């Protein structure tokens, strides 16, 4: 009955949830669902909610097991044809949500926008076997999937603190799950634990990286780190996987030449 669920996890969050869903609500053009995920926010959060348009607005207030937690209490509710995750600090940007549905119409299963950070554009990767060897694509706020997205890939996964938004969206490529990219921006806003985090993301994809490699291929695709090992790691492993193999020749357009040669040997 909605375009656009977009669903909202909030913790003591008094100081921008006004912020947050005026964004939401001044969204001309489209029919939205807001699902407010509280894991028991003692301040002022209940209340600022309460003062919006409660029409097409629930609130869940509950403990639970962290954000994405909360995130998955918000897209197994939603109704809406494309599902949103919207931070409590971030905005979305004017008309936004109208062009989702419009980019939507084909029936693609994800949309994804630029993201705004400190007044810079976010630093995308393209979605597609590539990403696997690195976070995710674009910035999770700045993604919206259609229930189907949902359906098929399953909810986020509670083990990854940090990184469980990467994970969701590399096993949407894994499952081909469709995707288009709109260069606007759609919302602005310990190392050793994301990188363990993301290292340990990538390894899910390839279960035979150590994870000093999938260190390295991680540092190599964001431009962190040199890649004069990249064709090592692909005469290594090449025969496990094309999709492996793709991944690599995709980051590393010059490895075109090895890659072709593990694809003619295995794949
Ligand atoms: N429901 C719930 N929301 C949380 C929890 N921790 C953080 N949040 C909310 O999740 C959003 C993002 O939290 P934040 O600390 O900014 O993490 P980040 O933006 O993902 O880096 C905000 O809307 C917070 O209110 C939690 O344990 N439960």
């Amino acid at each position: 009955e909605f375009d656009i669920t977009v669903v909202i996890p909030t913790f003591k969050a008094e100081k921008t949830v006004g912020q947050c869903l005026e964004s939401v609500l001044s969204q001309q053009g489209v029919s939205t669902e807001i699902i407010v995920v509280d894991g028991g926010s003692p301040d002022a959060t209940i209340s600022i909610v309460q003062s919006f348009s409660s029409t097409n607005l629930t609130i869940i207030s509950e403990p639970d097991r962290g954000i994405y937690d909360a995130i998955n209490k918000g897209v197994s509710r939603a109704q809406g044809g494309m599902i949103g995750v919207l931070g409590a600090d971030d905005v979305y940007k004017p008309n936004v949500l109208s062009v989702v549905k419009e980019n939507a119409s084909r029936g693609v299963e994800i949309v994804a926008g630029l993201t705004l950070i400190d007044g810079q554009l976010r630093a995308d990767e393209q979605y597609r076997p590539a990403a696997l060897i690195s976070g995710i694509p674009f910035g999770h706020n700045a993604m919206f999937a259609s229930q189907e997205a949902y359906r098929k890939v399953g909810l986020y996964d509670l083990a990854y603190r940090i990184c469980a938004d990467a994970e969701w969206v590399h096993r949407a490529i894994k499952s081909d799950i469709s995707c288009r990219k709109v260069e606007q921006v759609f919302v602005e806003f310990n190392p050793e634990e994301i990188i363990a985090e993301a290292c340990s993301v990538i390894q899910r994809n390839f279960p035979f990286l150590l994870k000093e490699e999938a260190k390295y291929l991680l540092y190599g695709v964001r431009g962190w780190g040199e890649t004069s090992r990249i064709e090592q790691i692909l005469r290594k492993y090449g025969h496990e996987s094309v999709l492996f193999v793709t991944a690599l020749q995709e980051a590393f357009p010059a490895v075109e030449t090895a890659a072709a040669l593990e694809h003619h040997h295995h794949h």
